[PDB]
């Protein structure tokens, strides 16, 4: 029905959403999902609005796994709203931290080529049908080639968090963003 005063204050501290926005999200989340529990099939349907269902399936599964921080197979409102807050309203530093953990498939603290390519392939499959791409990065192999060499500092075939944040900052989309710095 409505968020309790204790949960509302905990979510206030853990998100960048206002009290009005938090209450507005909770009713809509409960409307769109009566049980308060998002499974993979429902999550795939959300993503199916923006890109074709079959194409988006593999990447949608990987995102769902990162959303699910307690790894129990479902997403509650807290796990949804915190994950949505970081991705849409979080700082660039902490956005990349949330991203790093998604690429880290086994959960050791390192991104191998077997993991990095797998996520890149999943992005390319979803994107292919409506987005045209460049040319020197127009292959999942061409992409993972550019990434690892620009990031793997000590060349152990693995990517640490510190390598990830620094290496991603040279991305064209972030290059545009950094010119909008207030100071
Ligand atoms: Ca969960
Ligand atoms: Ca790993
Ligand atoms: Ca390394």
């Amino acid at each position: 029905s409505k968020l309790r005063p204790e949960m509302l204050q905990d979510l206030r501290e853990n998100t960048e959403f206002s009290e009005l926005e938090l209450q507005e999200w909770y009713k809509g989340f409960l409307k769109d999902c009566p049980t308060g529990i998002l499974n993979v099939d429902e999550f795939k349907k959300i993503y199916a609005n923006f890109f074709p269902y079959g194409d988006a399936s593999k990447f949608a599964e990987h995102v769902f796994r990162n959303f699910d921080t307690n790894s129990d197979g479902t997403i509650d409102f807290r796990e949804f709203i915190i994950a949505l807050s970081v991705t849409s309203r979080g700082r660039l530093e902490q956005k990349l931290m949330w991203a790093f953990s998604m690429y880290d498939l086994d959960g050791n603290g390192y991104i191998s080529r077997e993991e990095m390519l797998e996520i890149v392939q999943a992005i390319y499959k979803m994107v292919s049908s409506v987005m045209k791409m460049p040319e020197d990065e127009s292959t999942p192999e061409k992409r993972t080639e550019k990434i690892f060499r620009q990031m793997d500092t000590n060349n152990d075939g693995k990517l640490s968090l510190e390598e990830f944040i620094r290496g991603a900052k040279s991305d064209p989309s972030i290059v545009r963003l950094l010119q909008c710095d207030p100071s």
